[PDB]
Order: C-alpha cells, then sequence, then structure tokens
C-alpha cells in the first residue's frame, strides 16, 4: 500500500512506522536521484530529519510511546549506516576541493551523557542518548563508571555544548554536586542537565543550582527534550529561560529553610528508651538454620527463575502506564492507549528470554549464609557455630540506625531499628541472622553486542531482562531460605502471587535502603561470606555490586520484623554511630548524607 508512494514518502513512512524491511532499497532509490540531492548531505537533511522531527514531535505530544521511538531510531540508524560510505566520500571530496574537512554538523548540537562513579542505572541514559538522536542531537555516551575528571575532559576535548548527568536513586547523588563544584571552579558556562525520574528539584536547588553560575536545568523525560535542549540552543530563549523561571530555586531554598523549624527530633537516649521493645520470653524461640557457613550456587537454573519474574518494573522501563484501575501488569495489556505496545514489548522480552535460557548465554550465580546472631543495643554481632555467644567474641558486626525524627503524639509507633528484630545478648536467647547475594552474568556482553549491531531496542530489552532475572533469583532464593534452608516458615503454602505482595514472614533489608542507608554493610557482608571470591560479584569503589544485575541483603527471621524508613537523624546519632563503628565523623556524615537532619553548610 505505502510502497506505491514516492521515495521521500517511503522514507518518511519507514521512519515513522519503524519498518526496516525496505529502508536500504528506498535509500538507494533516493541517492540514485542525484539531481534531487546534489550533496549526499542533502538526503539526510531532507526526508530523513523530517521523519525524525515528526517522530520527536509525536513523542513530545504523547501520541507515540518510547518503544516505537526506539524502533524509529533503529530504522534511521540502519539508513545512516547504509549512507556512511557516501558521507565519507562527500567529506573527502570537500577536503580535496576546499582543502580541509569543514566543521559541518548535521546534528543541531553535541551532548555528552555521563553516569557518575556510583549509581549504575544505564538504561535511562541510553534511552536519552538515542531519543536525542530522534531529536536530531549528537550524543557522546560515556556509560557507567565515568570519572568526574573524565567527564570534564571529554566535555572539553569534544567541545560538548551540554553535559548530562544521570541519577535514579536518592543515595550517591553527592557525586553530582561534586562534579558541579568541579565545573564551577573550572569556570565554564556550559549548560547542565540533571538526573532522571527519581530526582526531585529539592536536591538540585539546594546543593547543585546555587552552586554553579551556569544554566542548570532539570528535565523529567526526553520527550520534552525537544523543547528543553532547543531552548538552550535558541539564542532568543537561551539568555532568558535559564534564569526567568529557575528563580523558583529561591522558593525551594527559603520555603524549605522556613519549614526546617517544623522538623523536630528526640534525644538519642530518649529514642532508645522508646525503641521497639518486645518480650522474648513469650516470643517463639528462633529456629536454628540447617547449616552455618556459606552454600554456593554455581549453575542455577535460569528456566526456574522465569516463574518468579514481576513485570511491572519492566514495563516501567518502557514508560508504559495505564489509567486507574487498569494500571500495571497484567491490566496494562487491556488498556486501549498502551495495550498494543505493552503486548509487543512483553512478547519480545519473552522470546529473547526463551532464546537465552535455552542457549545458556546467561548464567545465574549466588551464595547464601547463616550465622548465630546476638544484638547489643543498636548493633548486631555474629559468632561462630561452636562458640558460646555470651562468653566468646563476635566475628562480624552490623551496626543499625534508630529513627530520631519526632512523631506526632497521635501515633504510638516505636522508633524502629534493625537490632530490635534480634534477641539481645543478655536475654539468654540465641538468635541467628542470614545474608545472600545473587547476580546474572553475561548481560554486559549481550547488551554490548546488540549495541555494536545497532539494535538499541534489543540492548535495552536484554538489560531489563537481566535485571528481572536478578530480582527473580533474589526472590526465589528468599523463598527457599524461608522454607528449606532455614525452615522457620515451612508451613507456608503461598505462591508467587503472594510473594509479589510481601506477605511472607521475615524481611530481607538490603544495605543502602531506607531501612539502613549505610552502604558500608556490603563490605562486612562480602568479607564474612567471601562473596567476591566465591560467586564473582565485585564491589565497586562506591560499593555498587558488579554486574549491575545483582541483588544482595541480609535475612531477618523475626516474626514481627517489618520494613521501616530511618528518616532524618541528628548529629548526636551521627557521632554515636561513628564511635560505635570506630570511624571518623566525616565518613559517617558523607555515607548518611541523604538522611542527615541538619545542614552543615
Ligand atoms: C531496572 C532498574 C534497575 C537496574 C538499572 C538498569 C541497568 N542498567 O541495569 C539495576 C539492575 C542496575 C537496578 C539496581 C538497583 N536499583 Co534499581 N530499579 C530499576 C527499576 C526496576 C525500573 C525503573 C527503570 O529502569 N526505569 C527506566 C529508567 C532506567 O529510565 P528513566 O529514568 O525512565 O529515564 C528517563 C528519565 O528519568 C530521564 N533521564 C534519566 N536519566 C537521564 C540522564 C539525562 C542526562 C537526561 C537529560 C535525562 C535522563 O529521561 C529518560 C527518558 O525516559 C526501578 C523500579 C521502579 N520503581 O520503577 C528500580 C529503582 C529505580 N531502583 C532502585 C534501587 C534502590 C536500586 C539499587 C540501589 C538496589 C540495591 N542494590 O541497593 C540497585 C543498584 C545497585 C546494584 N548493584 O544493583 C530504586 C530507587 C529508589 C531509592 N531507594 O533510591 C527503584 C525506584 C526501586 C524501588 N522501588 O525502590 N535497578
Amino acid at each position: 500500500e505505502w510502497r506505491n508512494g514516492p521515495v521521500e514518502e517511503r522514507l518518511e513512512y519507514a521512519l515513522v512506522k519503524g519498518i526496516e524491511k525496505h529502508i536500504i532499497e528506498d535509500t538507494e532509490e533516493a541517492r540514485l536521484n542525484q539531481k534531487k540531492y546534489p550533496r549526499p548531505l542533502n538526503i539526510i537533511e531532507g526526508p530523513l530529519m523530517n521523519g525524525m522531527k515528526i517522530v520527536g514531535d509525536l513523542f513530545g505530544a504523547g501520541k507515540m510511546f518510547l518503544p516505537q521511538v526506539i524502533k524509529s531510531a533503529r530504522v534511521m540508524k540502519k539508513a545512516v549506516g547504509h549512507l556512511i560510505p557516501f558521507m565519507e566520500k562527500e567529506r573527502e571530496e570537500t577536503r580535496v576541493l576546499n582543502g580541509t574537512v569543514e566543521e559541518e554538523d548535521p546534528y543541531q548540537g553535541t551532548i555528552v551523557l555521563a553516569t557518575v562513579k556510583g549509581d549504575v542505572h544505564d538504561i535511562g541514559k541510553n534511552i536519552v542518548g538515542v531519543v536525542l538522536g530522534c531529536n536530531n542531537f549528537r550524543v557522546i555516551d560515556l556509560g557507567v563508571m565515568t570519572p568526574c575528571d573524565k567527564i570534564l575532559k571529554a566535555a572539553l576535548d569534544h567541545k560538548a555544548d551540554i553535559i548530562g548527568l544521570s541519577g535514579l536513586i536518592t543515595p550517591s547523588l553527592d557525586e553530582m554536586i561534586f562534579v558541579a563544584k568541579e565545573m564551577e571552579r573550572l569556570a565554564i558556562r556550559i549548560p547542565l542537565l540533571i538526573g532522571g525520574a527519581t530526582t526531585s528539584k529539592t536536591h538540585t536547588a539546594v546543593k547543585i543550582a546555587p552552586r554553579y553560575s551556569a544554566p542548570v536545568i532539570h528535565v523529567l523525560d526526553a520527550s520534552k527534550s525537544v523543547v528543553v535542549c532547543s531552548q538552550l540552543l535558541d539564542e532568543n530563549l537561551k539568555d532568558e529561560y535559564f534564569e526567568e523561571i529557575m528563580e523558583e530555586y529561591e522558593d525551594i531554598r527559603q520555603d524549605h529553610y522556613e519549614s526546617l523549624k517544623e522538623r523536630r527530633y528526640l534525644p538519642l537516649s530518649q529514642a532508645r528508651k522508646s525503641g521497639f521493645q518486645m518480650d522474648w520470653l513469650s516470643e517463639p524461640h528462633p529456629v536454628k538454620p540447617t547449616f552455618i557457613g556459606t552454600q554456593v550456587f554455581e549453575d542455577y537454573d535460569l528456566q526456574k527463575l522465569v516463574d518468579y519474574i514481576d513485570w511491572k518494573p519492566f514495563f516501567d522501563v518502557w514508560q508504559l502506564r495505564g489509567k486507574y484501575p487498569n494500571r500495571g501488569f497484567p491490566k496494562i495489556f487491556n488498556d486501549k492507549t498502551v495495550g498494543g505496545e505493552a503486548r509487543k514489548v512483553y512478547d519480545d522480552a519473552h522470546n529473547m528470554l526463551n532464546t537465552l535460557i535455552s542457549q545458556k548465554k546467561l548464567r545465574a550465580r549466588g551464595v547464601v549464609g547463616f550465622w548465630p546472631a546476638q544484638s547489643i543495643q543498636d548493633d548486631i554481632h555474629l559468632y561462630a557455630e561452636a562458640a558460646v555467644p555470651q562468653a566468646a567474641e563476635p566475628i562480624a558486626t552490623f551496626y543499625g540506625l534508630r529513627q530520631q525524627a519526632e512523631k506526632d503524639s497521635a501515633s504510638t509507633e516505636p522508633y524502629y531499628c534493625l537490632s530490635d528484630f534480634i534477641a539481645p545478648l543478655h536475654s539468654g536467647i540465641r538468635d541467628y541472622l542470614g545474608l545472600f547475594a545473587v547476580a546474572c552474568f553475561g548481560v554486559e556482553e549481550l547488551s554490548k553486542a546488540y549495541e555494536d549491531d545497532g539494535d538499541d531496542y534489543s540492548s535495552i530489552m536484554v538489560k531489563a531482562l537481566g535485571d528481572r532475572l536478578a530480582e527473580a533469583f533474589a526472590e526465589e532464593l528468599h523463598e527457599r531460605v524461608r522454607r528449606e534452608l532455614w525452615a522457620y516458615c515451612g508451613s507456608e503454602q503461598l505462591d508467587v502471587a503472594d510473594l509479589r505482595r510481601l506477605r511472607y514472614k521475615g524481611i530481607r533489608p538490603a544495605p543502602g535502603y531506607p531501612s539502613q542507608p549505610d552502604h558500608t554493610e556490603k563490605l562486612t557482608m562480602w568479607r564474612l561470606a567471601d562473596i567476591e571470591q566465591s560467586t564473582g560479584i565485585r564491589l565497586t569503589e562506591s560499593l555498587a555490586m558488579a554486574p549491575a544485575s545483582a541483588v544482595s541483603g541480609l535475612y531477618f527471621s523475626n516474626l514481627k520484623s517489618k520494613y521501616f524508613a530511618v528518616g532524618k537523624i541528628s548529629k548526636d546519632q551521627v557521632e554515636d554511630y561513628a564511635l560505635r563503628k570506630n570511624i571518623s565523623v566525616a565518613e559517617v556524615e558523607k555515607w548518611l548524607g541523604p538522611i542527615l537532619g541538619y545542614d552543615t553548610d
């Protein structure tokens, strides 16, 4: 039907509908029309950028969703990959004629995207770097583990017009303020973009924007990048936008400083006197684990993990969200707005997952452990199996945090801590604590192989599938522990439908989570369980677990254990925690940055 149209219309239709079936043949038919395009630069600047501008406009208007944008980007990448020989020939002809290759750039501007030495969320940065290509923007993508000095150096040598940082978590955003300070003290006026769809403007306008004398714009999604980045390149709005409405940082500073008086805190001694007390003499006695030490999983069955995968986080990668009550998997498939695209991505993911779990291209790996645990106030101590806890000495210590923000008198909720879920040493009751770590190996190779091919769609899909497999492995390993390896919940008859609702007994608070935001617990876990040497899950210098598709955490078997948020803490708890950990106050003040209840500046 659409094949009957002219070659320009065929190019536009292929770009908009994401069809690679005839892109090369249509491109050839277009270039053989030499009179219509005297320069091989003209063919891209004409029908090709026209369709991509249409795609970007539709994405910004919300009529086209992310996977179709990715497919359109793939079609344009195929067309450009076919056309590169002719672009290079034209550039060589220009060098022959005018003497040198000119600084002509078909893209509107160059953008450097970087991910800090920390947070490993790579999918969003890649989506941005390819949608800006759909927005006709040249993107220099530095990936994960990019040093700040490397970020600045790449911005300088490549003469980047914009530096884009990536952020998707609350902790470890102190590298963004660090690079902002480095950039400010280097005295460069290049505009800056911040974070992703977890970062509120509070952290931006408190520790970033009043810290740099250049435009610092925060964007929610790359759909609005068409407006946002152009307004940083449109000289009519470049000189005015960056300060006309970014003045609202003034509200963010003054109003929140005024609201700081609303926040109230208890003394740490008073908070301890109001902790989560419980009668261990009437509580059921802890169940002894089946073994003490570490049991290693070397070739875990990927086929089994598929039954435990939850897909709503996976659809959140594609930004597919429905209206209430038809929101989330599996109700997402029936919504008229996103049903077809959700079906497409789900079937593609399942097809590639079936291919991978049958070709053994991936390999799950993990380890679990169990040790006897006794709690000294706000701390957890671990002993050997044969040792007597009251007379021997601990082999590993995990330090917890207690809630300190004052609660309204209408609520009687205790000020929670992790140590409240393990029997105290003086009580005479022996308790046990567990830990685990899982990973999925091979995602960082398949993603790179797909990217070198040019199929960013498959790369993003395989990254999301690796993340899903890692979380499913963590959930399944927790399920085995509660019933087989520890057997403190053997009477349970629940399935994955209730596992997704956190209705099981016990909790697995990962280090760095609001339950205990100190990421240094992973160091003690790795030292105790020999995880790095056994399983192969490395720890980054920022305590990020490699490969990125990895999950780790402790095991608490107490019946009354529940997830909680520490909130905000005062300097009293900071110094107490520092003296318990036998480390300087400066280290604690930087590891617990997000949860500090006072401003040091
Ligand atoms: C997949 C995912 C990951 C992946 C990241 C992908 C990858 N490269 O592997 C991985 C496996 C790394 C993962 C792990 C973790 N993650 Co995670 N993860 C998710 C998840 C499940 C899906 C959401 C998603 O991926 N959206 C797609 C993202 C990647 O793209 P995006 O943000 O939509 O991108 C857009 C905008 O944000 C913006 N944008 C984004 N980046 C940039 C950059 C620039 C320059 C610009 C201009 C714009 C821009 O534009 C984009 C256009 O769409 C969410 C669950 C949820 N609640 O949604 C949790 C979530 C984001 N993860 C989170 C956390 C806690 C973690 C961990 C730290 C857990 C841990 N181990 O302690 C670990 C990291 C450490 C480790 N070694 O695993 C939290 C963050 C909240 C918090 N407490 O801080 C979430 C919300 C889970 C939760 N509900 O609590 N995670």
